[PDB]
RNA sequence: ACUGAAACUGUAGUAGAACCAAUCGGGGUCGUCAAUA
């Protein structure tokens, strides 16, 4: 089945990434913007630079530089899973318990997590 | 009912002045998929 509601209407316009020079955020300002959808960019207000370990033998080498441990699984981001993904108010309270997942991105005033 | 002759379109003049190839982005991470008996 598919959910009737696409996740980004449950997102807030004031949330959205910023769409001109106006509106941009806090973070927009400081960190700086590009328009994804048109003209539009601002050159970030911080500069991260000078990056130096202190260290010399930081790394850990396991024993042999051949060594490598298998590193569990990383798997992608599934949010079909609107329990985990999706908010009962535009707040972010967490869905309900013991509902169907019909439920999930069910109404407009539903939000994300 | 006696052709005028002779005469460099030439001389001087910098396609140049100003202009940032640049703005934003963690090499990152979990539950899905199939429909019946």
């Amino acid at each position: 089945g598919l959910y009737e509601i696409a996740p980004v209407d449950l997102l807030d316009e004031t949330l959205k990434p910023a769409t001109d020079k106006k509106q941009l955020s806090p973070a927009d300002r400081v960190f700086g913007w590009v328009n994804q959808r048109g003209n539009g960019c601002y050159k970030g207000q911080l500069r991260i630079h000078s990056v130096t370990c202190q260290h010399d033998d930081a790394i850990d080498d396991f024993g042999n530089q051949n060594f490598s441990v298998p590193l569990a699984i990383l798997g992608q981001p599934k949010p079909e899973q609107a329990r985990f993904y999706c908010a009962d108010d535009r707040k972010g309270i967490p869905l309900e318990d013991g509902y169907d997942r019909d439920d999930g991105y069910s109404d407009s005033e539903q939000g994300l997590r």
